[PDB]
C-alpha cells in the first residue's frame, strides 16, 4: 500500500560506503548522513538542496542511477535537504508571460518550451506571469541553464512571487512524465 518514489544516497562513489533510502521529502539528512558523492533514484523525480531548509543551490534529479556526482552535475558533495517533485498530467500545459508587473505591458501566451526568451519573443526580462495548466520550470540562463524553479498552477504578479530576486528569465520547459 505505501506506493511511492524512492531516492538512494551513498557516502562513496559507485555506491559504496554508508547507504540511506529516503520515500518522502526530507528537511534535513545531516543527522542520518554527513556527505553524499553518488545518488540512485529508483522512482519519481526528487529536488536535491546544498543546505538544509531546501536553501543553496538547487537542483532537479529524473529517476535514473547516479554513480558519481559529476553525473548529476554536482558542484560538491553537500546535501541537507531533498523534496519530491510532483509532476500533474492532465492535456497541454499552458504559461502566459507579461513584461511589466501586476500583468501590464505586452503580454505573450505559449503552449510549448522555449529555450531562449530573447530570440523567441525579444524580451529582456519578464515581470508578471500566470501559469495554469500543468507544471512549468523557468531557467535563469539560456538551454534550460543556471538556477532552475518548479512553477505550479499560479498567476505571478512581481518578479519577487516567483521567488527570484531579479526579473531575469531566459528560458522555461513543461514537466511531463
Amino acid at each position: 500500500s505505501k506506493t511511492g518514489g524512492k531516492i538512494s544516497f551513498y557516502e562513496d562513489r559507485n555506491f559504496q560506503g554508508r547507504r540511506y533510502d529516503c520515500d518522502c521529502d526530507c528537511a534535513d539528512f545531516r543527522s542520518y548522513l554527513s556527505r553524499c558523492n553518488s545518488i540512485r533514484v529508483e522512482g519519481g523525480t526528487w529536488a536535491v538542496y546544498e543546505r538544509p531548509n531546501f536553501s543553496g543551490h538547487m537542483y532537479i534529479l529524473p529517476q535514473g542511477e547516479y554513480p558519481e556526482y559529476q553525473r548529476w552535475m554536482g558542484l560538491n558533495d553537500r546535501l541537507g535537504s531533498c523534496r519530491a517533485v510532483h509532476l500533474s498530467s492532465g492535456g497541454q500545459a499552458k504559461i502566459q508571460v507579461f513584461e511589466k508587473g501586476d500583468f501590464n505591458g505586452q503580454m505573450y501566451e505559449t503552449t510549448e518550451d522555449c529555450p531562449s526568451i530573447m530570440e523567441q519573443f525579444h524580451l529582456r526580462e519578464i515581470h508578471s506571469c500566470k501559469v495554469v495548466e500543468g507544471t512549468w520550470i523557468f531557467y535563469e540562463l539560456p538551454n534550460y541553464r543556471g538556477r532552475q524553479y518548479l512553477l505550479d498552477k499560479k498567476e505571478y504578479r512581481k518578479p519577487v512571487d516567483w521567488g527570484a530576486a531579479s526579473p531575469a528569465i531566459q528560458s522555461f520547459r513543461r514537466i511531463v512524465e
